[PDB]
């Protein structure tokens, strides 16, 4: 099933803040599912090597939340450059889905896409221009059928890996309870 | 009914191309709906003043399509500035939904957002950070229930209200046929 036109690239980034103009990427994880949301593969996980003054002067939210998740320390200890993570990610994703076919999948994935466009345009090129944004459906559920949100489970932050598994599980809940089979 | 929390702000833009690094906005159109997708208001439509330096040197797709469309000439005839379009759009929108409540709605509305974020920062501030991307559901339809696309009405009209009302209507189809409400 490695090359199916309908497979999906799921990803989550962690950043030093919200604005691509000043902020940089700290973490990347990728999961490939088939079109039915079965998990076909996990990409490597990269904490991105960043200097201490970058890590120390990020967003208050980020100091707290990345400090808590253990990401900050993992970037202190990493030798991984963004340049390397971009090559590996692109090669992995190429191994699984044809160029141009899969939209970018995840929660508020357009935010991530801003960072990928600016900092990893080679990687972005493998994707379709479309976004599969799980938060779109959450917003429709909030207004159309909010009790569905009760079945949605949100665990605590560790890896970007975990945040992706949450997005998939969330969409899986919607498929079962919110969309018509 | 004015200023209700679940009211939804819809928009489409037309541009000189795909890369807002140095591409610009040709047209702005905005529709408000309640949470049921009932159209509550049409917003000021704005073709944006661009010199022939800009209009002559758009992409091939844009020269040919914005030419038959009538928009290129409208931007040449147009007196309204970027700031005036920003100031007005913000005002209209401010009437109909409280601040931070509404995601930004439309097809691939993240692309639009990149242009709104750079050239109209004040306007984007009124939205929730979330996107409501109908094309997310179109991507799911294609994979889960393609028969549903048959009822979607895609003319191919690349204008202002043209493509908006088509995004709103496309969501209405999904609501009847694709969602379990």
């Amino acid at each position: 099933m490695a090359g199916n036109d309908s497979n999906l690239i799921w990803l989550d980034l962690e950043m030093t803040g919200l604005e691509p103009v000043e902020d940089v990427i700290l973490e990347i994880a990728i999961i490939i599912t088939d079109s039915e949301l079965n998990i076909l593969a996990q990409g490597p996980i990269f904490a991105i090597s960043q200097t201490d003054d970058v890590l120390d002067n990020m967003n208050p939210w980020c100091i707290e939340h990345h400090g808590k998740s253990g990401l900050t320390q993992r970037c202190r200890d990493s030798e991984v450059s963004l340049a390397h993570a971009t090559k590996e990610s692109l090669a992995f994703v190429q191994e699984w889905v044809p160029q141009g076919k899969s939209p970018m999948c995840g929660n508020s994935i357009g935010q991530d896409r801003r960072f990928i466009n600016k900092y990893m345009p080679d990687f972005e090129d493998h994707f379709h221009y479309r976004n599969l944004d799980v938060s779109t459906i959450k917003e429709l559920a909030k207004r159309w059928k909010p009790e569905v949100l009760e079945s949605v489970v949100k665990t605590g932050a560790h890896l970007a890996l975990d945040a992706i598994k949450e997005s998939i599980a969330e969409l899986k809940v919607y498929r079962e309870l919110f969309f018509k089979l």
